[PDB]
């Protein structure tokens, strides 16, 4: 396998870990960046965008991110309760009057956020292309009773979320979250990350590589079963599915577009000079909401305001108060404000491990033992 890109003596360990996870057919392709105080110092990548191996996995190839465009979404939100536009312990229902339906006028920004409001996923039969109408997927959620009490356990809410989240945005902020993230931050500051992606980017997006196998599951439970169990608990043609805005799973990036952004909030939050939110905006943001097993995911999490902090599992690194979010098939991207470094791992093989996938929790393991 050919590893192209920057790697500095100093972190010479990641490019052997790097190396490795393509040994015995690890990968198909994949790029890592890992970055101090908002500046990439590794970026490596290797292998391909494309299933036939024909084409390199390259310096513009983009990737769909699947839930690490999670993270994505709670920094856009944390930007607008910086501002001032938005409170953390406001209700949904403040800004979102439909919401207040089957008992939900009292649940909060940071209650939907960290997965607390119950509604994990559709339980009753629905059409699986409602997810390609925002209105009536926002309208089903503003109706629906909640599958569990908040304050009890997270039920990690896979496709909802991004409904949540980008619904409470586009009624504050008034434009969508993609545009909001294009006009504010990836245009001005030059980041190739996107939600919502233009046709004309369409032919450098990587073929992506489904699992061998399913991930497994903890027990069953209402929760579970609507969020991936059901014939309409995920979202028409791939070209519409890059198009739309699914913050909780179509975001489109490369690994350092990510590795910077997250670096911005590891360095005081700002990125190239820019200020993209305060200090105590990216604290508010990442403090500990609930901690324990969580009713979706098979594991006990500690939730920030929409970030997976790191402790217990501590897939992005030693850092208990390192945060992130990671995506279906093994992508990730996380923060580190103590030790000021960042990083993303974005690849198409897809792996089983719905997070701390094994190829992306060497590499960070790597980079730190590096410094």
């Amino acid at each position: 396998t050919d590893i192209t890109g920057v790697c500095p003596d100093r972190f010479a360990a990641v490019r052997e870990v790097f190396e490795q996870n393509f040994a015995d057919g690890g990968e198909l392709g994949a790029r890592f960046a890992f970055a101090i105080e908002g500046e990439v110092v590794v970026d490596l990548m290797g292998g391909f965008a494309d299933r036939k191996r024909q084409v390199p996995f390259g310096p513009d190839t983009l990737t769909a991110l699947f839930s690490t465009t999670k993270a994505v979404a709670a920094l856009l939100i944390a930007r607008l309760v910086d501002e001032g536009r938005l409170a953390y312990d406001q209700a949904v229902a403040d800004v979102w009057p439909e919401f207040a339906q089957a008992g939900k006028d009292a649940v909060t920004v940071e209650q939907a956020l960290s997965h607390q409001a119950g509604l994990s996923g559709f339980p009753d039969e629905t059409d699986p292309a409602i997810w390609f109408d925002w209105d009536a997927t926002c309208a089903k959620l503003a109706a629906m009773a909640p599958l569990f009490p908040i304050g009890s356990a997270s039920g990690y809410h896979p496709v909802t979320y991004g409904y949540l989240a980008g619904e409470i945005f586009r009624r504050v902020d008034g434009r969508t979250m993609g545009t909001a993230l294009r006009e504010d931050i990836c245009e001005p500051l030059g980041l190739d990350l996107w939600i919502g992606l233009p046709d004309s980017e369409h032919d450098r997006v990587a073929d992506l590589m489904r699992p061998t196998a399913m991930p497994q599951f903890g027990e069953i439970n209402p929760a579970v079963e609507a969020a991936f169990f059901k014939p309409w608990s995920s979202p028409k043609g791939a070209a519409e599915w890059r198009r739309v805005e699914i913050p909780s799973a179509n975001g489109h990036a490369t690994a350092p577009a990510l590795a910077r952004l997250m670096g911005a909030l590891a360095h005081g939050g700002t990125l190239d000079g820019r200020s993209l939110i305060t200090p105590a905006g990216i604290k508010a943001a990442t403090a500990e909401r609930l901690r324990g097993r969580d009713l979706v995911l098979p594991y006990e999490i500690s939730w920030g305001a929409g970030f997976m902090r790191n402790e217990p599992n501590f897939y992005y690194g030693p850092t208990a108060e390192a945060f992130g979010h990671s995506g279906w098939g093994g992508s990730c991207a996380f923060a580190d404000p103590t030790r000021g470094v960042s990083g993303a791992y974005v690849m198409n093989k897809q792996g089983n491990a719905l997070i701390g996938d094994p190829r992306s929790v060497r590499l960070i393991e790597a980079a730190y033992a590096s410094l």
